[PDB]
């Protein structure tokens, strides 16, 4: 009962293509990672299990690595936690790149496991590996990940017979960095990392026909537009604020390929992303490094002061538009939120509608988010016909990228009822 299909695309090796016509919001594939992991910057935030950030966690007593927020999420991560428990307790201080800790996973899911669905299509063996186009430096940090591995898990796996049998460390570790699912919350911070082989299949567009969305662990890929018979699918692999120039870089480095795609060959947005001094926004994009690698460790209070010395700047500022300083913007509301400040949020937030109405498009799932926090933040300062607008708009895109089968749309209805009362009150 697929609507997909695996086949031979002519230049783009395995691909994914509609047996069937297929219409916006369609689900095709729902899957949990053959494995995953939290990632290092919310490892001892966000719940090991359900990578869910909770006010109280508690840790796993032999490793004290794992943290979870119940009972029941341990109890469900014992059997991916088990083994690595031994090598997380062994290797303290040190922890391993989150790499290293995901193949440990692959590798005890393969040896201890059941067939994982996840392999349906797909299996991880089947994986990508573009060796033959790794460059001598991407092949030298290779080769030190596989002696981290070898390191990591001395103490579970000390011999090749530990290993599935036609298993290459080196192979492996490629195939897990051009086949990677980055986790992401509705923050932006990426929480885990996980291999989804079946859904590997598809291949990279700029301007794609399909999105994929996380509940938890757990992925949805759906068609974001209409497809036709025998059409391949495809996702963007990329942040959608990206230059072509950006993009193109990122593409060669991780996955060893050249984007032909419309948006790529016409520069599409490219002018309008970067507008303002050069200058000026070579400063902003500077900072970013430092306030992401705040965000990513959930450092709020921090993000939030040098977001505002920049939005406040007494230096020059740059228009919303450019995708530095909106970037800014966005982590600048989330800080807010986390921080508790509505009012600042709501200001920083409004100011990113237009812009990701521009650069994202029409249906994607972190506009969708955008405008539901937006939406959410106008109604509980009691702005209610801006609310029930935004919470529609968020609602129109959601349906599409999220669906009945994601919690969050049960949230978004929630919250368009309880803003429709409180119109009709008035
Ligand atoms: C987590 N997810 C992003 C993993 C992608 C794994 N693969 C896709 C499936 C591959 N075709 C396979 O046979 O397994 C990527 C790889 O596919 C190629 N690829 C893609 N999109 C191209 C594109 N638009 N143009 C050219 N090559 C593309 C590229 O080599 C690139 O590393
Ligand atoms: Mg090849
Ligand atoms: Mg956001
Ligand atoms: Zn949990
Ligand atoms: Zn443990
Ligand atoms: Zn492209």
């Amino acid at each position: 009962p697929l609507k997909v299909e695996k086949f031979a695309t002519a230049n783009r090796g395995n691909g994914l293509r509609a047996v069937t016509p297929l219409r916006p919001g369609e689900l095709l594939f729902r899957s949990d990672p053959l494995a995953y992991t939290v990632c290092k910057g919310s490892r001892g935030v966000v719940c090991d299990r359900c990578l869910l950030g909770k006010e109280k966690l508690m840790r796993c007593s032999q490793c004290r690595v794992a943290k979870y927020c119940s009972a029941k999420c341990q109890k469900k991560a014992w059997p991916d936690h088990k083994r690595e428990c031994k090598c997380l307790k062994s290797c303290k201080p040190r922890y391993p790149p989150d790499s290293v800790r995901l193949l440990g996973r692959v590798v005890f899911k393969l040896m201890d496991g059941a067939p994982s669905e996840s392999e349906k299509l797909y299996s991880f063996y089947d994986l990508e590996s573009n060796i033959n186009k790794l460059t001598e430096d991407k092949k030298e940090g290779l080769r030190q990940l596989v002696m981290t591995f070898q390191h990591f898990m001395r103490e579970e796996i000390q011999d090749a017979s530990q290993l599935p049998p036609a298993f290459d460390l080196f192979e492996a570790f490629a195939k897990v960095i051009c086949n990677s699912f980055t986790i992401c919350n509705a923050e932006m911070q990426e929480v885990g990392v996980g291999l989804y082989p079946s859904i590997s299949l598809l291949n990279h567009s700029c301007d794609p026909n399909c999105s994929i969305v996380f509940n938890g662990p757990h992925l949805l890929l759906r068609a974001v537009r209409d497809i036709e018979v025998g059409e391949e699918l495809t996702i963007c692999y990329l942040d959608m604020l990206m230059t072509s120039e950006e993009r193109r870089k990122q593409l060669r480095d991780q996955y060893c390929f050249e984007c032909d795609c419309f948006r790529c060959q016409t520069q599409d947005k490219d002018a309008d992303m970067l507008t303002g001094d050069e200058q000026v926004w070579k400063e902003v994009q500077e900072s970013l490094k430092k306030i992401e690698e705040l965000k990513a460790h959930w450092k709020w209070e921090q993000v939030l002061a040098m977001c505002q010395a920049i939005i406040s700047s007494n230096s020059e500022r740059l228009p919303d538009i450019n995708i530095y300083q909106l970037k800014v913007l966005d982590c600048a509301m989330d800080a807010c939120i986390n921080l508790g400040l509505l009012e600042e949020a709501l200001f920083y937030g409004t100011r990113t509608m237009e812009p990701y109405r521009i650069f994202f498009p029409g249906s994607h799932p972190v506009r969708g988010v955008q405008v539901m926090k937006v939406g959410k933040l106008q109604l509980h300062q009691g702005m209610f016909p801006q609310a029930m607008k935004n919470l529609r708009l968020a609602f129109d895109i959601m349906r599409v990228t999220h669906g009945r089968e994601h919690s969050l749309i049960e949230d978004l209805i929630l919250l368009l009822e309880e803003c429709d009362a409180n119109i009709r009150a008035s």
